[PDB]
C-alpha cells in the first residue's frame, strides 16, 4: 500500500468531523449509520461515508486503514480525527455514557 494512499486517507479523516469507511451490504455499517443519522441525529454534512465496495480505491483504502489503526473490518469510524472502531465500539461508548462528549464540538 502506497505512502500517498495513507496520506489521502489521513486527509479525509481530518477534513471530516465523522469519517465512516463502510460497505453497502454490511449490516454492521447499517447499524452504525443508523445510530449516527437517526438515533443521534448527526447532520449528514458532518459525515463522510465511503462505501469501499463501490469505489476503485476501496481495497487500498481498507488496507491503508489497517496500516493506520490496526482494524481490518468495516465500519471503521473516526470522530473528530479520533479513532472509534466498529459498530460495537460506537454502541459501547453510548452504554458507558462517553459518546455524548465526543459529539459535542461536532453536533
Ligand atoms: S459486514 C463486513 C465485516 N464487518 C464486520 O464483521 C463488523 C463487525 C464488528 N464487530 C463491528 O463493527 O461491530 C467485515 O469487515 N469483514 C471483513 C472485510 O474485509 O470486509
Amino acid at each position: 500500500v502506497s505512502q500517498e494512499t495513507i496520506k489521502h486517507v489521513k486527509d479525509l479523516i481530518a477534513e471530516n468531523e465523522i469519517f465512516v469507511a463502510s460497505k453497502t451490504y454490511c449490516p454492521y455499517c447499517h447499524a452504525a449509520l443508523n445510530t449516527l443519522f437517526e438515533k443521534l441525529k448527526v447532520p449528514r454534512s458532518k459525515v463522510l461515508v465511503l462505501q469501499l465496495n463501490d469505489m476503485k480505491e476501496g481495497a487500498d483504502i481498507q488496507a491503508a486503514l489497517y496500516e493506520i489503526n490496526g482494524q481490518r473490518t468495516v465500519p471503521n469510524i473516526y470522530i473528530n480525527g479520533k479513532h472509534i472502531g466498529g459498530n460495537d465500539d460506537l454502541q459501547e461508548l453510548r452504554e458507558t455514557g462517553e459518546l455524548e462528549e465526543l459529539l459535542e464540538p461536532i453536533l
